[PDB]
């Protein structure tokens, strides 16, 4: 059975660590929704890409489970996210039911900011670090990708693919993350 | 005076392919328009993202000329820039006006459809070399970009970054491609 991953699209959420994810996982054979924090309607990026989400967030929480909940970054998409309600309970069920949540660059503050995954070894952005470590209820890294159990955290748009293939290998194995990585013809 | 970037979209286009470059040039302070090759609609990419365009083609093309003319890949996104006599159009005039002319992965195929840059030092895909190459027009190249004066080539979605900015530093200069790298943490 196909594993199912949950990308929480808000207005200026990074284009590139949404799109790339999405990307990634549909070649690895995953069932993306991409959900719309806001509502069905077409979601302004960071860099004024604009995308239409496949679902919105109300309808498409009632059809979870999801084996993986994916946090895009972008300043104001993350703020959004953290401080969006229906966030907060969907990362708290996703923590609750020992399933995989994912977050890249400003991402990982809607963690902190729904008390998620505390004690995690986990990674941002550079300039995302202090808001993060704000508590010290994180022990901060500079890897690329980290992955402490079911938090699996990366830095910026260049560490996508990375952060990317990383969740296709914690869902559907090594192999396939090499067997999707190859074509993507990646340093 | 602001540089400005025509981005065609096709329903097929390889949807990380056209992302990173239209952020990462708007990054560098460039003008994007991101045109519908197919009216004004959202645009159905290859893996399933679905991205509203600012304008259709038919329109875009009447506010030119621009500074580079950005063909994103995606196998059925390039045979659509191929069939498009629209697109013929634009790149002949870009190419007699010594303007840049940037295809990615599937998209320098669209070059040879429209007779563009014979002679050139191109690069594909792996995948789209042969298409490319048949005929003898152009010189292959395995370099992750390659830049021969008006004719810049890169090969998959892991070299859109490179791609991007190699763009950038066409248009704006090494300092500003330089300043627009640092912030997105590539390796
Ligand atoms: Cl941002
Ligand atoms: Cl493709
Ligand atoms: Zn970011
Ligand atoms: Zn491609």
């Amino acid at each position: 059975a196909s594993k199912r991953a949950l990308v929480i699209l808000a207005k200026g959420a990074e284009e590139m660590e949404t799109v790339i994810p999405v990307d990634v996982m549909r070649r690895a054979g995953i069932k993306v929704t991409v959900a719309g924090l806001a509502g069905k309607d077409p979601v302004q990026c960071s860099r004024d890409v604009v995308i239409c989400p496949d679902a919105s967030l109300e309808d498409a929480k009632k059809e979870g489970p999801y084996d993986v909940v994916v946090l895009p970054g972008g300043n104001l998409g993350a703020q959004n996210l953290s401080e969006s309600a229906a966030v907060k309970e969907i990362l708290k069920e996703q923590e609750n039911r020992k399933g995989l949540i994912a977050a890249i660059c400003a991402g990982p503050t809607a963690l902190l900011a729904h008390e998620i995954g505390f004690g995690s070894k986990v990674t941002t952005h550079p300039l995302a670090k202090d808001k993060m470590m704000n508590g010290g209820h994180y022990t901060y890294s500079e890897n690329r990708v980290e992955k402490d159990g079911l938090i699996l955290t990366s830095r910026g748009p260049g560490t996508s693919f990375e952060f990317a293939l990383a969740i296709v290998e914690a869902l559907n194995g090594k192999e396939v993350a090499a067997q999707v990585k190859a074509p993507l013809v990646l340093k």
